[PDB]
């Protein structure tokens, strides 16, 4: 019987990655799929292949937003925010915004620990079951991009609230992602009129603001900084820290030996953060020329989607791809902070936020476990990542 053409994405689930992605890397490294919004697609899964996408800036970025285009999804921004960190190089500020996000800042560290500690005493406090998302990681995310950006602690909940509208996945517009957009950008404005925000992201966006270095930089564009830095740093910690927990407990030799021996928890992340499944859908690029990828020459105008567990699950560049192995040696050659121009700028600050939050949690509840079987957690759809709804705890 025929059938329609291969839809993506292939599951929400975090905690298993489909045997189709295995079949596709081998069979086909690149071929067509069809996206939510009904737009035609190549879906890129080999490690060669992803890389080769995300180094040739002529598959782009900025231009994905372009009207006419094949959309994977539906903006919840303004065009000219899907060329953000574009906008703040040709503003003179990445520099200054990349320095302000580093996890070296005095005293950030400790905050998170106490932060985390804070969490786990409550949750123990309250006894089990304990949800380890919504009452632990995801507030430390919070708390964290608070601390960092320079904003009041009591403002983080609502910012945050606005995360579940804000990075859906959807083959149509969003109203309530308008909204909360225009919401948020308020927020950020009244921010940089506010005096008393003199430490952080947006202390420091608010003198540059005064600076006469920066006087035609857009008060539009200091605002959009801080809502697209705090919404993809809470989305982007919180959830992976959520998926790299349940990789963890289902582990109990792994979560031992961290417990044991606390100094290998980077090497820990580091893996964890290769065999992460929280980006729900491959990174999108639009063609500006013909290009060759593989056995397919794809022509300008052309949607590329980089499948990141494609990669990071290859067995030709991770051999026993499924497996934590401390020891490899090209361990940070994963692709979980993408690769080339729009690598990730707040790496450092992930890394750092998933190895306190572990640390924390091994040394206060070193029995940790679900408390549910694995099959009943609730994998969110439509989203740009993929998250439990609830993550039950016991220890
Ligand atoms: C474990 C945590 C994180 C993961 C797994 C992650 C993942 C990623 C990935 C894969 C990209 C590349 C997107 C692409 O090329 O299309 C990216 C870009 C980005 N990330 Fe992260 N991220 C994390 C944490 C953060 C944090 C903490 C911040 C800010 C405080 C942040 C802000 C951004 C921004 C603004 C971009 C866009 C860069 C650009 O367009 O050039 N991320 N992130
Ligand atoms: O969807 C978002 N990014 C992924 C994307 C993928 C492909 N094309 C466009 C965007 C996103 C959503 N918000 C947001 C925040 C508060 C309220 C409403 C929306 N901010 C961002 C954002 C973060 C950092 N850099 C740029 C954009």
């Amino acid at each position: 019987t025929a059938t329609v053409l291969l839809e993506v994405p292939f599951s929400a689930r975090g905690d298993r990655i489909p045997d189709a992605v295995a079949e596709l890397r081998t069979r086909e490294p690149i071929r067509k799929v069809r996206t939510i919004t009904g737009a035609e697609a190549w879906l890129v899964s080999s490690y060669a292949l992803c890389t080769q996408v995300l180094e040739d800036r002529r598959f782009s970025m900025k231009e994905t937003a372009a009207a006419g285009a094949p959309r994977l999804n539906a903006l919840t921004v303004p065009p000219e925010v899907v060329n953000n960190m574009g906008n703040i190089a040709d503003a003179g500020l990445r520099k200054a915004v990349m320095k302000a996000i580093t996890p070296k800042a005095p005293g950030l560290e400790q905050f998170l620990r106490d932060t985390a500690n804070s969490l786990l005493d409550n949750l123990i406090t309250e006894g089990a079951p304990a949800d380890l998302r919504n009452d632990f990681a995801d507030p430390l995310a919070t708390a964290l991009h608070c601390k960092v950006l320079g904003i009041p602690q009591e403002d983080g909940p609502k910012l945050f609230r606005s995360l579940s509208i804000a990075f859906m996945s959807s083959a149509d517009p969003i109203p309530a992602a308008k909204i909360n957009w225009d919401r948020d950008i308020e927020y950020m404005a009244g921010i940089l009129e506010n005096p008393n925000i003199t430490t952080g992201l947006m202390g420091e966006l608010s003198r540059l603001r005064k600076d006469p270095a920066y006087s035609h930089v857009s008060d539009e564009l200091f605002a959009t900084i801080g809502v697209t830095f705090f919404g993809a740093g809470v989305i982007s910690t919180g959830s992976f820290l959520t998926t790299a927990l349940i990789s963890l407990i289902q582990r109990p030799q792994l979560r031992n030996l961290l417990h044991e021996k606390p100094e290998l928890i980077p090497a820990g992340v580091e893996e964890l953060l290769r065999i992460n499944l929280s980006f729900a859908d491959g990174l999108p690029r639009l063609a500006t020329a013909d290009i060759q990828v593989g056995d397919v020459l794809v022509r300008k105008g052309e949607l590329v989607l980089v499948l990141l567990e494609g990669a990071n699950f290859d067995p030709e560049h991770f051999p026993n791809p499924g497996s934590i192995e401390l020891d490899r040696p090209n361990p940070t050659s994963h692709l979980a902070f993408g690769r080339g121009q729009h690598f990730c700028p707040g790496s450092a600050l992930g890394r750092r936020h998933a190895q306190i939050g572990i640390e924390a949690l091994l040394k206060k509840m070193p029995g940790v476990d679900l408390a549910v079987p694995i099959d009943q957690l609730v994998w969110r759809t439509r989203f740009q990542r993929r998250i439990p709804e609830r993550l039950p705890v016991l220890w």
